[PDB]
């Protein structure tokens, strides 16, 4: 698929057998993903944005499935407004801008 | 040019007869710039993100190249950690994700 960025790139994760909708983020290092039970232990981490900063949980090497193409990364889960899939996972699925 | 996602999409801008760089960002509806000095009346302005809300300067029909590619929009300005380049101008130099 090609995606215009007209409307926001919001496309379907499946992430420790639940489903939701996720924000395509290529301003976005890492991902973090609003509060959510994510299977096995953590460890906390602070990430900086607009705004300030936020405490989030660090999940290593989490399944997830993005618009149907697998990846396997760091998941990060805190107070973010909206669930953004970062660049490292972007990679692993071959996502690029053309423009 | 089609760009991968292995290093953060950063890009140059002329704004203002300045020279800058900003990040292709598909998470951010809106163009946001670090502080800088842009000619013209603005209008008091809030917005937010992932730790929080900053205030910002909106400027309307606002030129600029974006590695080349000429664009008018709306450029907020404020407190941002980095310029971004938003979905309202990202349309105008026909930017698109690619997977
Ligand atoms: C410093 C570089 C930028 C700012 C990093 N960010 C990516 C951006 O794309 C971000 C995504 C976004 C979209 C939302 F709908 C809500 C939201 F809270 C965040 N957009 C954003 O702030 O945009 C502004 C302007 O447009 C408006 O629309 C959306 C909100 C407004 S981040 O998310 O802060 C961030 C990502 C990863 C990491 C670590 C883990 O690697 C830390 C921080």
């Amino acid at each position: 698929p090609q995606i215009t960025l007209w409307k926001r790139p919001l496309v379907t994760i499946k992430i420790g057998g639940q489903l939701k909708e996720a924000l395509l983020d290529t301003g976005a290092d890492d991902t973090v993903l609003e509060e959510m039970n994510l299977p096995g232990r953590w460890k906390p981490k602070m990430i900086g944005g607009i705004g300030g900063f936020i405490k989030v949980r660090q999940y290593d090497q989490i399944l997830i499935e993005i618009c149907g193409h697998k990846a396997i990364g760091t998941v990060l889960v805190g107070p973010t407004p909206v669930n953004i899939i970062g660049r490292n996972l972007l990679t692993q699925i071959g996502c690029t801008l053309n423009f």
